[PDB]
């Protein structure tokens, strides 16, 4: 017989279904602005009283 | 007797498939990072009544 070799290509592994590696997580971000507390010139202003 | 029956093995070279040279997947799969930032915005105007 000339032998019907067992042609043997990748059919073993290489595959596949579970490519799906790195989703981005990225997609949660936490971006927030250097957050202000405000100044008040409130407790700078004292009551002037004017004695009569 | 012989036959005619195709003799592939392997027979072009073994290597796998051409086929995946490991493209790297950088951790962009971790969340990004928290801006966490923050401004002191009060303090930096000392706001007291030195009338007393």
């Amino acid at each position: 017989m000339s032998t019907r070799s067992v042609s043997s290509s990748s059919y073993r592994r290489m595959f596949g279904g579970p490519g799906t590696a790195s989703r981005p997580s990225s997609s949660r971000s936490y971006v927030t602005t250097s957050t202000r507390t405000y100044s008040l010139g409130s407790a700078l202003r004292p009551s002037t009283s004017r004695s009569l």
